[PDB]
């Protein structure tokens, strides 16, 4: 495997470990992975981190009632670019009516970029992904990891 | 100058984070590397290489989270790593009511020219370790003066 591929695998491991931990504890989270459409306009709305990824940092960011927990984390490649970022809210009628702003923001960014966004519900602990305007709910750990692997 | 503006922005972020943690009696340990290299201690923690912000510093030290156990080490105006090991002082001249956070700060200050800030989880008191001594019960103005003097 090349260094790029190994770095990708480490980043996917860090993300899945963090999401799994947050899902178990019903810690709401919103994590957007930039792909080929640049997200600088949204990154610039948040608090700049430009930090190396770790499962530990991702978890610490989303702890309830902390400065960084509200809004999206946006990742670029192997870095956490910014936290507490704004994303546009989708008006799609295919978002389950019981879902709140984190899911609507995720679908919203996925309507205007090729990004992949992961959402942890604070209500149920369910994990979903938004991509290309569609929300896929109730993912197993295996499904999320396979989705991430395919995105890279 | 740009360098001077950056130093002041960093001092302001630190003092804001320390004030929040003192108020809530959140234990914290923040070492600022100076001329003595601290790579061996940075390597024991979780890598961040992150931009400083008061928000990130607060999020790191929230109790019962992955990153809060150990020291943050700053280097070149960034957060190099969190949850780092520091050596415990064996000095018999540290106030006997203080525990391992303060002994770790004094310990690193015995073998480096670094400046360490400590927030007590028992009292919210703020102290600074330098040169093997611990300066206790600092006001906001005192801590700022120490940070400005360190960098002058
Ligand atoms: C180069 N500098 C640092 O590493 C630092 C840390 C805290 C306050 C100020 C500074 C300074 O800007
Ligand atoms: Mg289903």
């Amino acid at each position: 495997p090349t260094p790029v591929e190994e770095a990708q695998q480490k980043t996917i491991e860090a993300i899945t470990k963090a999401i799994n931990y947050m899902a178990k504890r019903r810690i709401g989270a919103l994590l957007t992975i930039e792909r080929d459409t640049g997200m600088g306009d949204y990154i610039e709305t948040g608090i700049p981190l430009n930090a190396k990824v770790s499962s530990e940092l991702l978890i610490n960011i989303f702890i309830p009632n902390t400065p960084l927990h509200d809004g999206a984390v946006i990742m670029k490649n192997n870095e956490i670019a910014a936290a507490a970022c704004y994303l546009p809210l989708s008006e799609s009628p295919f978002i389950s009516k019981e879902l709140g702003t984190r899911h609507r923001a995720a679908v919203g960014i996925s309507e205007v970029t090729d990004s992949l966004t992961i959402i942890v519900s604070e209500e149920t602990g369910g994990v979903s992904v938004a991509k290309n305007g569609d929300l896929h709910r109730e993912l197993t750990e295996e499904a999320l990891k396979e989705m991430l692997e395919a995105e890279f």
